[PDB]
């Protein structure tokens, strides 16, 4: 007989005896150890005193569960597990002063996100989130990449969309402060205003240009006729500012960052763009200087706090 220590988030300790005659999986269920399933593993001398992650089953472990995840689905832990246990392995260098990954198993679209969330304005709701975000911006990103992928019903391997990605943990922000105000001009139709909130206040599908966003753009009407959709109010710590991958030039101090991605239609590759001093490229581990850049851009991401239009 052994002493153990059972927990769904690290945090809440639960003390059990366990037997070595037993397979974990008979005593506790699904049971994890840095990533590894001992759930099939009888206990031994070096399991002792050492921290095992456990599926919930009973009402304690289920709160505690839902207290840090916001999650009851009980397949997310399993399936963070599985993801971490390629993470912990991945490499995580200092590019620029913001924290990377080197390429492995397609996570270039997860290298890109989590550059981007190291220069936005966020904070996650639960609790899991926001503790590996703060681990991830000091270079301990493991654990945070791991929830990025459970979050997001995404596996290692699997090819991902960033504004995708984005708009997940967007979902699992606190953006109920963040206010858009549109308005339409139909010929027609007249004149009406719409009012977003949330995630749809941060993100625009369409145009990559936040200023073509405040001049307005051409949307059809319910008439059928092309109508103009301008920005007239944004209160938000950012935006992000979406279009299909086309060429675009990026000027030095215009932008905070942006996505390039290059390739065919879901297997390709993303690139890092953000703006310092000089426009700095940062592909994984590698980085390049220069003071110019033109090619194809899919997202761009940029500074915002309270913005009224002048237009009438
Ligand atoms: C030779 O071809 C070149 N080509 C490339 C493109 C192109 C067009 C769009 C786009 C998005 N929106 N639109 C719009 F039409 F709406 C279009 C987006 C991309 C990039 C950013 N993302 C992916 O390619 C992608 C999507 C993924 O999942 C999508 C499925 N979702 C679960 C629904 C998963 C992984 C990746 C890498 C590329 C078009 N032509
Ligand atoms: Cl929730
Ligand atoms: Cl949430
Ligand atoms: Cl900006
Ligand atoms: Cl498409
Ligand atoms: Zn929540
Ligand atoms: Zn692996
Ligand atoms: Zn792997
Ligand atoms: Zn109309
Ligand atoms: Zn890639």
């Amino acid at each position: 007989t052994i002493k153990v220590f059972t927990t769904v988030d690290n945090i809440n300790l639960h003390t059990q005896v366990v037997d070595m005659s037993m397979t974990y999986g008979q005593q506790f269920g699904p049971t994890y150890l840095d990533g590894a399933d001992v759930t099939k593993i009888k206990p031994h001398n070096s399991h002792e005193g050492k921290t095992f992650y456990v599926l919930p089953n009973d009402d304690t472990l289920r709160v505690e569960a839902f207290e840090y995840y916001h999650t009851t689905d009980p397949s997310f832990l399993g399936r963070y597990m599985s993801a971490l246990n390629h993470t912990k392995k991945w490499k995580y260098p200092q590019v620029n002063g913001l924290t990377s990954i080197k390429w492995a198993d397609n996570n270039c679209y997860l290298a890109t996100a989590l550059l981007t969330l190291q220069q936005i304005e966020l904070k996650f709701n639960p609790p899991a989130l926001q503790d590996a975000y703060y681990r991830a911006r000091a270079g301990e990103a493991a654990n945070f990449c791991a929830l990025i992928l459970a979050y997001c019903n995404k596996t290692v391997g699997e090819l991902g969309d960033v504004r995708e990605t984005m708009s997940y943990l967007f979902q699992h922000a606190n953006l109920d402060s963040c206010k858009r105000v549109l308005n339409v001009v139909c010929k027609t139709c007249g004149q009406q205003q719409t009012t977003l909130k949330g995630v749809e206040a941060v993100m625009y599908m369409g145009t990559l240009s936040y200023e073509q966003f405040k001049k307005g753009v051409q949307i059809p009407c319910t008439c059928g006729k092309q109508a103009t959709k301008y920005l007239v109010q944004q209160e938000s710590p950012f935006v992000m500012m979406s279009a299909p991958p086309a060429q675009y030039e990026l000027k030095h101090g215009t932008f905070t960052c942006a996505s390039e991605y290059t390739g065919n239609y879901q297997c390709g590759h993303y690139k890092h763009i953000t703006s310092k001093e000089t426009l700095y490229c940062i592909d994984g581990a590698l980085l390049t200087k220069s003071s110019e850049y033109k090619g194809p851009i899919t997202d761009v991401f940029y500074k915002e706090n309270s913005y009224t239009t002048t237009i009438k």
